[PDB]
């Protein structure tokens, strides 16, 4: 079980449906896990959800557009547990429109959060790393960013321009010893997707040849897997937990 | 020869190598092409090359960051020519640096040239496209969107997130007939590549199998394919131009 | 309009729709095309094809999976025309049927015709090409290589094979100039259940046998010549990558 | 620890580095393994590293070419054990050789083992599968499939058709809940691969040759009931070699 044991991991956006489950799983595994969330009332459910199971870990108050407060959060991290071994980039937001009538701001603030924070998160995390010559970055991304969709083409750029980082990140760390991966979701059972109408869950499960939607599950024991050390071989790609959705 | 007669196309950087032999090309098969370069002196000798070659064509200063320089330069052209078919989005900087040592504003501009001004003037010509019912955007990114290559960690980003962006719009737009598409140059013989000394220059041929650097002509070639009414079911893709360094 | 003045190119499967087209516009832009069929009947309306569009050109009966009729074509083609430059791997049936019912021979018959008859097709023509250190090598093969597709499991895994194989020929051969590349067709109209394919598609409608000629003529140009090892989908967005 | 409890896999071509590593990999987990070889001196080591690792599995013969028996070791199999949960298609081989010089038995050899063999053992196994409406088949492909490498075009083509008939069965079956994925080394040190080792490491990001355990723990990965939503992928094992 206890792959990650004596490793310390940061997960952002570790609040609900997927960062929650990647957060307990990788704890599950041995791990003492910071998770991230937007608001204090996120950060105190983080907490609560590792006390509910069973588990060590923190909930971390985190705007990942803020470079000050993530530097201070490698930095106290580093201080109180001497290490910083696992990066998982989970925090993202959607604001979907048709290209067309898409505004500057709603452009901005899905390639800042998705894709410029990703970047920061992961320059700060790597100076640790590199020096430890150890540790994982794991990017949760989205098939969006393989596949494409209509109103999504802030989305679908921020999670493809993630990809294409992490593949250079991979060639530039190169015998450090530091693995850079994707997690791609397709469509997954959340919060966002149990709101919407029947008709339109369903027209997402036609997608899907295995015919249901994901799991956090999935998405947290496919983070998992890469985390390991048993992984240690597998660097800049994308591991795709779609239901067939997508296939590369 | 005249596969682009009466159509109207603007180039982005279209300055020096690779943008200057597209517009030439793009001229050559009857498009009225207007050339873009980030300064007078640019824009003048793109007329200067069109001029010199036989052909119709036009310089123009533009600023790809200036939003109303863009939307500017659509209107203006509309204006004049009542129509505005094909956008070749060249305008490109690089930035390169380890990612570790990599400051904020080199990833900031690589971004905001490389991938939002990308969706921004996508954006612009849309309108008319859109009411024209026709249309054509290429996009030139490079091997390293899909590829990585080490110092150039915001470039990939950028390029891979032009992909990312042109299935997502390809998918948005497709029912009006426009495509959508990129090529993506490989090692390509510019300023750029003579500058290095010899040593160098062999050291980017042994990563591609036809042994030799590609030309301007070789991108210039791809594009105006693409650009033709008889590539109107090619959409939402990348067309390599790489030499065999880059294969999928 | 002559980029491939003076060229010699073969077609394999160049009786109807996409093959046709493709012979067509290869002679359109200047070269010599011997296309073939499996039968007689195919082989005239080949020829009557080029005559009917005041074109030179051939037809020829091909079996592809039999490797002396494959190696004799080539020679009989050196032979005449002393030359060739350019191969169209056109030929290839389909079999379809789900994997849990697929008869050996339905597999076979996909995989020699569609991945075997490439190899030995382009095999034979990498002897005249390697020589005279030029050429081009367009594989046709099909969306359903990279995407997949119910009832095609013997289809994708060799038009996917063809594409990998394509790769690897294309790193190995590349130092003597040839190319070597694909093209992959979505839904093409040749000869609502016509609604449900459209609605797989981004632009709305099915290709045409055009789309795949002139595709296939950019890539076979000297205009083409630093594009090797790739796939040129032509699938309308259907797949993207 | 038991993650594949009770569940029965077979694995092909068990007998050595990448399948062999596979095949205890599975047992250590839970799976009862029956892993082949063409040879029954291949089917007594598989039974050997077994027994030597304190494990339940054994060894079978198998040419992977024989449509009888490959049908037959899935009927034996069913009738021990009552179920057959997991194949690994391992079994391959190289015959190296540029194309324009390429034998026709050279090509057929390769693409008989390495892609039809797969076709039929993975037609076999979902008749169980799809009645017990789960099961995983894990195909071990190769970089080769998605990079290409001058000599081994038959090898390319039957490790990317492998690629592209998991994506059409993936579609296929999907909705009975069976996933089919690949696993795709890059340059693994074996007896095969251990200046010639200096040369493949520049190639390579991290910097070194994988191990049998990588891909092995990978099969392992996808074969748990917790990879269930994982189908018609490729996972890349090649220390940054090929990205994708």
């Amino acid at each position: 079980d206890k792959t990650l044991d004596k490793q310390v991991a940061i997960v952002t956006g570790a609040s609900r449906g997927i960062g929650r489950a990647i957060a307990l799983e990788l704890a599950r595994r041995g791990a003492m896990v910071i998770g991230t969330a937007t608001t204090e009332a996120g950060a105190e459910g983080i907490g609560a959800a590792f006390k509910q199971a069973g588990l060590e870990g923190r909930g971390a108050v985190l705007n990942v557009n803020d470079a000050t407060a993530v530097d201070a959060l490698v930095e106290s991290t580093l201080k109180e547990f001497g290490a910083l071994n696992v990066l998982v980039n989970n925090a993202g937001i959607t604001q979907d429109q048709l290209a067309m009538r898409m505004k500057d701001d709603e452009w901005d603030a899905v390639i800042d959060t998705n894709l410029k924070a990703v970047f920061r998160l992961s320059r700060a995390v790597l100076r640790p790393m590199m020096k430890a010559r150890g540790g994982r970055i794991v990017n949760i991304t989205s098939v969006v960013g393989s596949a494409g969709n209509p109103g999504q083409v802030n989305y679908a750029a921020a999670k493809a321009g993630v990809a294409g980082m992490t593949r250079a990140l991979a060639r530039e760390i190169g015998s450090r010893g530091i693995t850079v991966n994707c997690v791609a979701p397709g469509f997954i059972d959340t919060d966002m997707t149990k709101g919407l109408p029947q008709e339109q869950q369903t027209a997402l499960k036609t997608q899907i040849p295995l015919g249901r939607l994901g799991s956090p599950e999935d998405i947290a024991h496919a983070v998992a897997f890469l985390a390991s050390p048993q992984a240690g071989y597998i660097t800049g790609t994308t591991l795709h937990v779609n239901g067939g959705m997508f296939m590369s």
